[PDB]
């Protein structure tokens, strides 16, 4: 058992009301934000108003800009007990109707016609953020924390993967051990961490299409930082002045877009973490960036099915770059045959199999979809990746099964 997604967000609101918790840029910089106080105040008035609607336990489907609101909403779903149903703005219409139809969406919170077009199901009740009704309700709202004691496996968040998409069941247990696991991990690598509560920032950089951007926002509020985005066209026109201007301490990238950018440390001066992963990084990247003594490169292996990132380890410029490190927080890794339950003998090449509390509940109806399954009565997800073990257990990614 586990302190709830919203644990830190509660915490900070708490011991340091005025630290800001998220910060939404514009012009591209004008920038606005909210202090823990305000964002914790607001989401539990959104889920005062998920609760008055009495759903428990259903999807809540969020398509909006990239606003304060946006996050109060995400985490308003979560205290309210329901599941955060991330739907990307940018989706073509079909694309976004069928995840509202697949999902069993009860409610929907939108703006600027991100739902024009779109076939709702007769199921979903959508709330515009920007009209003056829904704020009104909102702002009359109670603004206490939210007696918070749901089931561990209930689903915090369901993203969804791919020609049928298939949807992810995460747990509110999945997400709050991740947090926990990642606040030790970065605090360990990145020792800065711990003194940045209520300074630094960790850029929410990814699309609202991955599970990334869950992890971006969440492991800010883990360490009392603000979780700062903007509109990602704006933000990654110029990725220097973004980490540059925005004073980003803490971030996540693919690496190509570092190479793509050429971005090099002295183009994010306050940053002491960067965390890379998705894709193998290149030669020069890794020359470039692994051997700061100032920011700490990590490369970070992460299916949806488990949690954002279940394996991570620190790159330095004699790490080979396929090295996804160790497993996180109670994770455990096996290799085993890609045919059967048996383990390998450490150093040969096989499917890696993760078991543990960074393992998703499950697909959402797709009975055929392989991968999650008991292995000797202990829940697991076979990644379909072929990996081998190194001598001090780290773990080295070869391919595809
Ligand atoms: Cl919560």
């Amino acid at each position: 058992s586990t302190v709830p997604p919203s644990h830190y967000i509660e915490t900070w609101a708490k011991t340091h009301p005025e630290w800001k918790a998220v910060e939404v840029a514009t012009g591209f910089i004008v920038t606005e934000d909210w202090t823990y106080k305000k964002l914790n105040e607001t989401a539990n008035q959104v889920a005062n108003l998920i609760i008055h609607a009495s759903l428990h336990g259903r999807a809540i489907a969020v398509s909006l800009d990239r606003s304060l609101i946006a996050f109060a909403i995400i985490v308003g779903i979560m205290k309210s007990g329901n599941t955060y149903v991330p739907i990307e703005a940018g989706l073509p219409n079909d694309r976004k109707s069928f995840l509202l139809r697949d999902s069993r969406a009860a409610m929907a919170f939108v703006c600027d016609n991100n739902f024009d077009g779109v076939e709702l199901p007769p199921e979903t009740k959508v709330l515009d953020t920007k009209n003056q009704s829904f704020i009104e309700n909102l702002s009359t709202q109670d603004t206490s924390d939210i007696l918070n004691n749901y089931p561990e496996n209930l689903d915090a968040y369901l993203l969804y993967t791919s020609g049928t998409p298939k949807g992810v069941r995460v747990s509110r247990h999945n997400l709050s051990s991740f947090s926990d696991a990642w606040g030790k991990l970065i605090g360990n690598v990145a020792p800065k961490s711990l003194e940045l509560g209520g300074v630094g920032k960790f850029l929410c950089l990814a699309s609202r299409a991955f599970d990334v951007h869950i992890g971006e926002m969440f492991l800010a509020w883990r360490f009392g930082l603000c979780a700062v985005t903007g509109e990602r066209l704006s933000m990654l026109d110029d990725l220097p002045r973004t980490f540059r201007e925005l004073g980003v301490t803490h971030a996540g990238i693919v690496p190509s877009l570092l190479d793509q950018t050429g971005l090099v440390p002295e183009d994010a001066p306050h940053l002491v973490y960067l965390g890379v992963g998705g894709e193998k990084m290149t030669p020069r990247t890794q020359q470039i960036w692994s051997s700061s003594d100032r920011v700490a490169l990590v490369n970070v292996y992460g299916p949806t099915e488990v949690t954002i990132g279940c394996s991570a380890g620190r790159i330095l410029p004699d790490s080979d770059t396929r090295c996804i490190g160790h497993p996180l927080g109670d994770s455990v890794a096996h290799v085993l045959a890609p045919g059967s339950n048996e383990h390998v003998k450490k150093g040969m090449a096989g499917e890696l199999v993760i078991e543990g509390s960074l393992v998703a509940n499950g697909y959402l109806n797709r009975p055929d979809a392989k991968g999650f399954c008991d292995i000797n009565g202990r829940k697991m997800y076979r990644t379909g990746d072929i990996v081998r073990m190194d001598a001090d257990s780290s773990i080295l990614f070869l391919g595809r099964k």
